[PDB]
């Protein structure tokens, strides 16, 4: 199998429910855009949440970093691709590219998903299908990595509803993202765009829950939030840089 | 041209990020569905908001009524066929009808939409297309009409935000959907279900503006709801009737 052939691409057109004031793609909904396409491509390929659960096993999302020269427009088509970029002992590192209308490259994004137990919540091979699907496919963007936050007040307060819930009864991973984005002056999306967005998922949290959010503005364009929940634990962190 | 061959047809899957704590699609999303294919049908056949901007018209949502006997679940697919029921001086009403993975009818819908002159916003004919279009297909559902609300004391209030807004700048008709289904106490989600939600869209709602909502019980099982921008103004009513 060629690398190309390891690649899974998707085609989308940006909806206007989906596009912002601007008339661009909201980051959310690329980010549901994503990782539906990541489980797209694993589950063709049997290496997706179903087949790890039949061993008591399954994915979770650890960090998701998203970097973008230009968002699609309202009405435009669009496609996603994803490729497994390598699998490590305790975490599978998959990665994206978005491709305008035109088929330009105009994003990347690299996720990072950890495999856990279901029995113990403990962490984490070869008898899978994974390995033959690693695949060498550039993405010149920097890794996600920790986020530092200092400041301990809070900037905004809100209560976990029912859209926010998921499934399992957690707040999904999408909402986390829309949430913060709603904390930034409508004037910054007036005249700027987010060019990076990373999220840390850290912890769940389930309906009723007040998150409270944190934000250290690093530089003029760069903001690190925390997102706690009931006070004092740590249920996600991001970085917005806009230019 | 058949009364079958009026008819749109469109396959969708329900996403994980798009369904409830009880693995069903969420009513936001139905509702989202629903009017993307209003709008893929209408553009394909030349009836569309493109097609009346360019002689100065628009379309615009007053009311929409579904009604249920179930949801898709998680990664279920499911359909919605649309076609247009009457074209009338001043409105057309657009029906829809779910469908399930098995083909069974699952739901169905009810539209109305004004058309508007855009230089005066004046209320609204032949030389168009949309008239071949009309078509017979049952709607075994009862029309919406006008919601009462009598109570004038607020449940809950909420600012418009960021993640609210269209590209014109409205918080967009999903949205209000959303906002509304999150008053609802979570015991409800767990005992009942909706059976059937109306929306009626009476003004616009911008960014920063607050809303209040207030709610009549009128039985243990329907609410109805209005939705009111800066204190006095009302921007939209609803009717969930649970079971
Ligand atoms: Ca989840
Ligand atoms: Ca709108
Ligand atoms: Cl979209
Ligand atoms: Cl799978
Ligand atoms: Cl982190
Ligand atoms: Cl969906
Ligand atoms: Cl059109
Ligand atoms: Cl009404």
């Amino acid at each position: 199998m060629s690398e190309e052939n390891k690649i899974g691409t998707y085609q989308f057109v940006a909806e206007p429910f989906h596009v912002d004031f601007n008339g661009r793609l909201t980051m959310g909904v690329l980010g549901n855009h994503l990782l539906n396409c990541a489980g797209f491509h694993a589950s063709d390929r049997g290496f997706g949440i179903a087949t790890l659960n039949e061993d008591n096993y399954t994915w979770v999302l650890s960090r998701l970093a998203i970097e973008l020269d230009e968002m699609p427009y309202q009405y435009e088509k669009f496609s996603v691709q994803t490729w497994v970029e390598n699998v490590y002992r305790l975490f599978t590192d998959r990665n994206f590219a978005v491709i305008d209308k035109d088929g330009k490259k105009i994003g990347y994004a690299r996720s990072v998903w950890a495999m856990i137990n279901l029995n113990t919540r403990k962490p984490a091979l070869h008898g899978g299908s994974i390995v033959d699907y690693i695949c060498d496919e550039p993405c010149p963007i920097e890794k996600p990595s920790r986020i530092k936050v200092t400041s301990n007040q809070p900037v905004a307060t809100l209560t976990a509803k029912y859209s926010d819930i998921d499934i399992n009864g957690h707040v999904n991973s999408i909402r986390y993202i829309e949430h913060i984005l709603d904390l930034f002056p409508i004037e910054l999306y007036q005249t700027k765009r987010i060019r990076r967005f990373e999220m840390a998922y850290v912890a769940e949290s389930y309906f009723g829950d007040e998150l409270s959010f944190f934000c250290d503005e690093v530089s003029e364009n760069e903001f690190h939030v925390e997102v706690k929940k009931n006070g004092s634990e740590v249920v996600c962190r991001s970085k917005v840089i806009f230019e």
